[PDB]
DNA sequence: AGCTGCCAGGCACCAGTG
DNA sequence: ACTGGTGCTTGGCAGCT
């Protein structure tokens, strides 16, 4: 309706709206003296959205502007709201001087708070990584970018096709997630939290390259070994300039990239990940899962660690025998360790503060105290014999300079803000704590004025007293008021009491506030001049706070090794899996009767087992045990078995409609001699043969063509003959015995198909009709007569 | 601390400053709830209190507030709120008490804002397990010695009483209180002892949380199993009745049928989903009242949705907490009903004129509140401007001279001001110094000297004078006497309304009855419904029927089929692909059914159908429950059963599923005779007409065009004569070696047979 | 311990007097 | 153009009880 040109707005309007296109589709908050302002739909939004009254600015030529706002000091409980609802905020503030401006003062948006570039604490979950990341697409593939804002750990990847790409995101799991405009398979991140359109331009390969180079300080990206993962590169381009945009500051934590090669690590499908349970159960829960019961660590950043190292298994045999090798050599270790690590706490994401400048007075604090917990752990790592723990001892450092400078600096329990003082301690500046001793020290003066002023006049009720409106006044009774000194000049009136000043009270205010003010700006400029010292040392800082996790992580996996029975494993070169009384890590907990360990021997010769046995026989725990087992010992942990012997695994798929078959085909065309295939109930075909025929047809590709490793559990009788029709392929099952009326479950696993099939027993136990049971049994025993 | 002694199993929360708070495990708890910060300590704001007591007894949690010292002041539980801001318009809420003899089940639930008090003795565990399925308390009282815990246990907002709560004699004297009655035999409930139980701890648990007393439950009504379709959770779950699959409403039945203009007509509408009744007396009526009001719905909706919903406004009338804007919704109500009386004059229909003269006018009542209330009063009371002018002489005297009063005030500014020359001049009011002359800071020095000065400003100071303070005395005690006076005539109200409550009570229900019979011609124009027939014998003839769901959200063409079943073609094998189409089959016969028996039209040209005491479905360890759930079919369904199976016999071998689905297919076509709808991909069953009577083939078959394959949805004649999951296989991209080797196997596993 | 309402500091608005 | 009064969010807290 009302025509909104540029000329028909205020000077205010004006401003407010060339800002606001600046982020056209995010609230801005506006600040507007002691409030941050909203208008139009943004008023209309955040009404809803925080609870706050939905108000009106009049315009004299005009419509009235829908209008918000919330007073500065409250911001951050409102920006956890909005984050916590996946709102990104810009946050625009005043730059100019009021009283040195004809109009609007001078406003810059100076930071976008977005779900994935948080670095506040209050706004994050200790024990849970909180990524950003880009995702990019062209003709032939992806390419994926993840930063960790609050830990500067930036990776790069290129997932070939798009059932990677799918694993890849629900392994990263983003906060917040770019993407270009042109994207094509949108059924990928479609319904993800916290999606990003962006334009086209973000993601050209020139600039990315331009920039990264020069956030690294680089020539080229040669080093980093991502020079020539320019699909990656066009995404962690995108995700670098959304970066800086929304933190408007240098960012000083993120030095490096790193390209996730698929040869590095085991390559874990969407649904392997789902069902080995590893940081979420089937419910979505964090309960039950192999996390709840590896993740004992002590530290938020060693909690996190762990579920990245969980969800990720290395294959670099020298790294994962070094974490070995740590884990046995700590192992009686553990309990002295273990409480002094714990006062470290999460030093990782307290530096991505100092990096950004914005490391509140008990961050600093909360750093002390951990510098003054390095020594001790220095002392108790240096009888440790081994090589990968004096080398973790030493990235540990210590920083008794750092230290000390945070014990001169800042007294022992400082405030939440710096914003008021009482933060840089005394000694450590003779200006400030000179001001401190004039804004303070002459506070003894009120007090005597009180009572000097008090006998002097007579009046029993005056009072000497501040206000911050009014200022500093002497108080006297209503009842006593007309007897006051005719130079005490009026102040205040209230009901029953006159407030007055005088010459000598009105300097003293002078002094008191203008040294107040002294003492607050100088404080402040101490504590910034903090940071210039601290960050120097940033990259060192950040190798320690590594370190420290890695050892929270280390130290944790030898506690939980002892306690649970876990031992070492050992890897072989050829594909396969041996494995003495092997336990399900998780299910072996949650039991409350014993768990039945079990072997299992996979090799090139014998290098698929067909699972027989009952409904509820154990042969899901069992293809999941095996799975676990290898994730373990590829993450350099020990494993829930008396002894394993394992060789190299590429990658584990799991497949457990067009959909089965289509996971079918993923496993077919993917797989290879060192994948692990666990397999269960395939071949839901429309008839009673045809899926049975599919299954029969992709076990034979998988046993004589691809060869890999492949558990595969089925009730199809018909399967138990595969091993006399191929090469590589057995007969396994789960033993269950019948006493006359009922089934035993042993859980034990034996060579040899089962005995029988027990679908008939299953539903006997299950409370079909006993009448239908017998006319089964007999329907069963002419089928069984084709023989 | 103490405090939290009184009420140990119920949050307690603690008022203290702008807040109320809790305290260890009640702030621990509280937190992860209501995604609230945990310091033990959490803090709740004043101003959005109740939107927080509604999202604690959403989740079965029962409050205690604690104002000032102090005491709790306030308790709320999940099964006995009223009050608007703490329920959900369109969902009833419910307070439930449980009971187990050494015999059998006992179970009430009670509505606590219509008043609808329902009693049943469920007869085995099965029964009881759909009861609270389908029912879904909110809040659940149990006896301490209940035996079978694993019916209730993970249920929200348990409640656990002594067993004396739970005795025939003290239940039977509270019921007959209650009732005004000398026994409960005109409730038809007088002998049954076990039901009376459960209606009796209830009663005393929701006169206990209310202590008042509760006119509006003036009856209750027993729930025979003969009386409606029995559904178990399986059942009611897999026909998305009014909750789909994910837990969520979109894409359910009553996301379809219900276009409802009153919450309590929604409300209504869907315990008739829930509940089909078996008296097809009482769907001849309903069907009746659908085709006589076809033509009328367009002018009665709109007229509707202006009666809101006065059944829980009626609650707070009769617990006496009723608020302004809660009196003149009833106000606005009542004056639709001489409109809906006109309209529903000339419809010749004895069912609709039973329900246009159940519906009342109270034009007495009507003309009450028009010169009682002001058109739009405030929310609360409180703060009076409630009661209109010309209602109470004395109440208009009291605001004539606090009128006159602020006018000389207002007046005495303006003489003030022109006599001072400051422009600046104003008479103000606040609570700490009253009436006050305000000017200026740059001018308060010229303040006359008779002002006295009582209150500094930062830019303004504020004096009085007796003038001032005279007129203050005046407006005050004025508009004192005034508010008293209006919450007087307001609590009379109550007392002239109160009489008119039974009969008040049955036309909110009348009125919800028409809004849900007039939705549901409004439904079968709009969709093309027809009027099912009711037969004798069991049966079920359906001519082009449909999905009553998945025509309306679906953007394919619907394709429709037949159905024919009798006592002489009993069971139908469905073989072919099951891509949806043989489920969606089964599926849209169950609901034709229901919606035959809740009195609605249905989606089809043609539907005769006999009587149904149940519908079992299996569709969509897995064997385990798919046996589990087979066992109950097998064991509770008879001849007047519709049973609807898909696909048993996966999840075991080959011979053992084909055995168990043979001897299954055998027991319900020859032994229980139920109708049957049997989906199957076994082949081998397509044999069973040939060896069995009333056994026939059908199947859904397929069409290979282009570079792809389209589903049919259409039933025909016969068994399938092809499989499709090679074909399926190759689509989906599975190597061509692959499939071609799956041929080969395939053959040779078929042509033993 | 309340409960009421001024104040915070931006900018625009408006009515009077240039 | 000046002058000097008004208004608008929410949270802290003085100034009354
Ligand atoms: N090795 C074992 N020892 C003891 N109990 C087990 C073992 N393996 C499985 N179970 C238990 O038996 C149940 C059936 O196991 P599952 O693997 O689901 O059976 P299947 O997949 O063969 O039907 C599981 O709930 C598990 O708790």
């Amino acid at each position: 309706s009302a025509i909104e040109n540029f000329d028909a707005h205020t000077p205010m309007m004006q401003q407010y709206l060339r800002l606001k296109a600046q982020h056209p589709e995010i609230l801005l908050f506006y600040r507007m003296g002691d409030f941050y302002e909203l208008f139009y739909d943004d008023a209309k939004r955040a009404s809803q959205l925080l609870d706050i009254s939905l108000t009106k600015r009049g315009a004299s030529a005009g419509e009235p502007i829908p209008m918000a706002g919330i007073p500065y000091h409250a911001v951050e409980n409102y920006l956890a709201k909005l984050v916590n609802q996946g709102e990104s905020v810009a946050i625009c503030e005043q730059i100019g001087d009021p009283a040195t401006s004809k109009g609007p003062v001078e406003r810059k948006v100076v930071r976008i708070v977005t779900p994935g570039t948080i670095s506040d604490e209050a706004l994050l979950q200790e024990r849970q990584d909180n990524l950003l990341a880009a995702i990019w697409q062209d003709s032939k593939g992806f390419g994926y970018a993840t930063l960790d804002i609050s830990s500067g750990r930036f990776r790069l990847s290129e997932p070939a096709d798009r059932e990677t790409m799918a694993a890849e995101l629900q392994r990263t799991n983003p906060a917040e997630l770019l993407y270009a405009e042109d994207f094509a398979e949108m059924s990928l991140i479609e319904g993800r939290r916290g999606l990003r359109r962006r334009p086209l331009w973000e993601f050209e390969i020139d600039t990315a390259r331009q920039q990264l180079n020069l956030q690294f300080g680089t020539r080229d990206l040669v080093g980093f070994g991502v020079e020539n993962a320019p699909r990656g590169l066009c995404a962690a381009g995108c995700l670098l300039q959304y970066a800086k945009d929304t933190q408007r500051t240098t960012l000083p934590h993120i030095r490096s990239i790193t390209m996730e090669r698929e040869q590095d690590s085991i390559i874990m499908d969407a649904a392997t990940r789902r069902n080995l349970e590893i940081t979420q159960n089937l419910a979505g829960g964090a309960e039950n899962t192999l996390a709840s019961v590896l993740d004992c660590t002590v530290t938020p950043m060693g909690s996190r660690m762990l579920k990245r190292w969980l969800h990720m298994p290395v294959r670099d045999t020298r790294v994962l025998l070094e974490r070995q090798q740590t884990i046995g050599a700590l192992q009686d270790f553990t309990a002295g360790l273990q409480p002094v690590l714990r006062q470290v706490g999460d030093l990782e994401r307290i530096l991505a503060r100092l990096a950004l400048r914005t490391a509140r007075p008990r961050d600093l604090a909360r750093m002390r105290h951990a510098f003054q917990q390095l020594p001790e752990l220095r002392a108790q790592l240096e009888t440790v014999d081994s090589a990968p723990v004096q080398a973790l001892r030493e990235k540990m450092g210590e920083f008794a300079e750092l230290r000390d400078l945070l014990e001169r600096a800042i007294i022992d329990t400082p405030p939440v803000l710096v914003r008021d003082g009482g933060v840089i301690a005394s000694g450590y500046n003779e200006e400030l704590d000179e001001w401190r001793a004039l804004a303070d020290g002459a506070t003894d003066y009120l007090e005597r004025l009180e009572v000097r002023e008090r006998e002097r006049t007579g009046l029993d009720t005056l009072k000497v007293g501040f206000n911050a409106v009014h200022g500093y006044y002497i108080q006297i009774s209503r009842g006593q008021s007309h007897l006051a000194p005719i130079n005490y000049m009026r102040r205040q009136t209230l009901k029953n009491a006159e407030r007055y000043i005088i010459p000598e009270l009105k300097e003293y205010e002078d002094k008191v506030l203008t040294s107040k003010g002294k003492a607050l700006a100088l404080e402040k400029q101490l504590y910034e001049e903090l940071f210039d010292l601290l960050l120097p040392h940033l990259e060192a800082l950040q190798q320690s706070a590594s370190a420290l996790a890695e050892l929270d992580v280390l130290v944790n996996l030898a506690e939980r090794a002892y306690t649970l029975n876990y031992t070492c494993p050992t890897f072989i070169d050829k594909p396969g899996i041996r494995i003495t009384e092997g336990r399900h890590p998780v299910v072996e907990q949650v039991l409350n009767e014993p768990f039945i360990a079990n072997p299992l021997n996979l090799s090139p010769q014998r290098r698929m087992l067909i699972i027989t046995g009952p409904n509820m026989g154990g042969k899901s725990t069992y293809m999941r045990q095996t799975a676990l087992i290898a994730l373990m010992a590829y993450i350099g942990s020990y494993v829930p078995a008396q002894k394993v012997e394992i060789g190299p695994i590429d990658r584990i798929f799991t497949r457990v409609f067009m959909v089965e078959m289509t996971e079918t085909a993923n496993i077919l065309h993917n797989a290879t001699e060192y994948s692990l295939v666990l397999m269960n109930e395939i071949g839901r075909g429309t008839s009673t043969y045809d899926g049975l025929s599919l299954a029969w047809a992709c076990a034979e590709n998988l046993a004589n063509k691809i060869k890999a490793l492949t558990l595969f559990a089925t009730h199809y009788f018909e399967l138990t003959q595969l091993p006399e029709k191929m090469e590589g392929v057995a007969n396994v099952h789960l033993d269950a015995l019948e006493h006359g009326d009922t089934i035993a479950f042993m859980h034990s696993v034996q060579d040899g198909a089962a005995s029988k099939s027990y679908g008939l027993a299953v539903a006997a136990l299950a409370g079909v009709p006993k009448e239908v049971i017998k006319r089964a049994r007999q329907k069963l025993r002419e089928l069984e007569s084709i023989s």
